[PDB]
């Protein structure tokens, strides 16, 4: 059966205060946190799937001047439509070229799918290292 990340749910969690260079943390240790201002927009909203949630995250990033400041024109256009933005080329891996959402406590260990304190923003390079080649 497919992963439970495909089932509907409501967003929970507080997120964390970040600065305008927040995505520079995505390629570090446990990636960057969901910003507290994004969590304040999405908490209690119902989503159809984790991919639906991901789209809402980037849409809210596009509407926050501070969080979207350092995105280039193409990436600003991507996030306004709910698409994940490209990371710097040195943090891409093969066909995986955009920021990825990672569950800190894995869903396989009971981690919650839509808990914004359990979701990190990572680069492809960092995320494939975290899961040892997957
Ligand atoms: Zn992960």
């Amino acid at each position: 059966m497919e992963s439970k990340r495909n089932k509907p749910g409501k967003a929970t969690g507080k997120g964390k205060p970040v600065g305008d260079k927040w995505l520079d943390d995505a390629g570090k240790d446990s990636g960057a946190p969901i910003p507290d201002r994004i969590a304040d927009k999405l908490r209690d909203k119902e989503f159809k799937s984790f991919d639906d949630f991901r789209k809402a995250v980037w849409e809210e990033v596009s509407k926050d001047p501070e969080l979207s400041k350092n995105l280039n024109p193409s990436n600003k256009s991507s996030v306004s439509k709910g698409y994940s933005p490209f990371t710097p080329k040195n943090q891409q891996v093969g066909g995986r070229k955009v920021y990825e959402l990672h569950h800190d406590k894995p869903i396989s260990q009971g981690g919650e799918v839509y808990d914004m304190d359990n979701i990190r923003v990572t680069t492809p390079k960092r995320h494939i290292d975290i899961h040892r080649g997957k």
